[PDB]
């Protein structure tokens, strides 16, 4: 899990967020890495270093690798995959222009099949947005910072009522009881969905944070971008059921899509 610095080549910063400032960069001279150098007291540091092997386990060909850290120096680093495309956000945003519709449900079964993986070892992902997943030089998405929100210190992140809380993209459940499970992954799920159809839409844009919570609570839903068919739609519109037991598992979802993709 420990990678030595000085096999690290730095080639260009890719841009910052949140945690800190990525570079692309080369390991050993020869393997394409990002590298991500984290903002100080931005995360639990050491807490995150002893779990960094337990992540870095978590290998599927749809979730971006952890490949490791540099703990032996002030900031830390986190390398990963390198995804050339970035973030899937912005990428949608970019696609407005040139994109056959059957590209965005490949982008669904992309993210799901990374969560059938992670609901298969009872992993959390916490925070499943388009934000949160990236892309890679062939349009392939894959889902990032899986369970990295259990380690930010910024109680406005990970609170329920904190001002940058992922309002948009929780459940009932979350938002009132902060009960968090493979259902509220689910629910997350069906939001990206709409992300996806809706290109890079902002989810609610009407309402503010706490207008979305109580819209949500009285069983308001998004509705269906005009790119989805109602086979699309029923699958994401399935992922917001108000019970979290009457939503399906990422399992059943996977099916739903290639059902629809080899139907459409
Ligand atoms: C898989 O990683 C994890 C899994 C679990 C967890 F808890 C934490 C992490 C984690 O902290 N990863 C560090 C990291 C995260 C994102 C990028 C990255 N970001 N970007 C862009 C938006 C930009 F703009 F930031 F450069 C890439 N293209 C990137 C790229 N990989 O090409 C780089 C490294």
């Amino acid at each position: 899990w420990e990678i030595d610095p000085k096999d690290l080549t730095f080639l260009k910063e890719l841009g910052t967020g949140q945690f800190g400032v990525v570079k692309y960069g080369k390991w050993r001279g020869q393997y394409d890495v990002a590298i991500k150098m984290i903002k100080e007291g931005s995360m639990s540091e050491d807490e995150f270093i002893e779990e960094a092997k337990v992540m870095m386990n978590l290998s599927h060909e749809k979730l971006v690798q952890l490949y490791g850290v540099c703990t032996k120096q002030r900031p830390i680093f986190i390398i990963t995959e390198y995804m050339a495309n970035g973030c899937l956000l912005n990428y949608l945003r970019e696609m407005r222009h040139r994109f056959q519709t059957q590209q965005l449900l490949e982008m669904c079964k992309d993210v799901c099949e990374a969560m059938e993986y992670l609901e298969s070892k009872q992993f959390l992902h916490r925070d499943l947005a388009a934000r949160n997943c990236l892309v890679n030089d062939q349009g392939v998405v894959k889902v990032s910072d899986f369970g990295l929100s259990r380690y930010v210190l910024d109680d406005e992140y990970t609170s329920s009522v904190g001002s940058k809380f992922p309002v948009r993209w929780s459940p009932p459940e979350v938002l009132m009881y902060s009960k968090f499970s493979s259902k509220s992954d689910i629910w997350a799920f069906g939001v990206l969905m709409w992300e996806i159809y809706s290109l890079g839409k902002m989810p609610y844009e009407r309402f503010t944070n706490s207008e979305t919570a109580e819209h949500i609570a009285q069983g308001l839903r998004l509705y269906r971008p005009h790119l989805a068919s109602e086979k699309v739609y029923t699958i994401m519109y399935s992922c917001w059921h108000e019970k979290a037991d009457e939503r399906p598992t990422f399992k059943i979802l996977l099916s739903n899509i290639l059902d629809v993709m080899d139907e459409e």
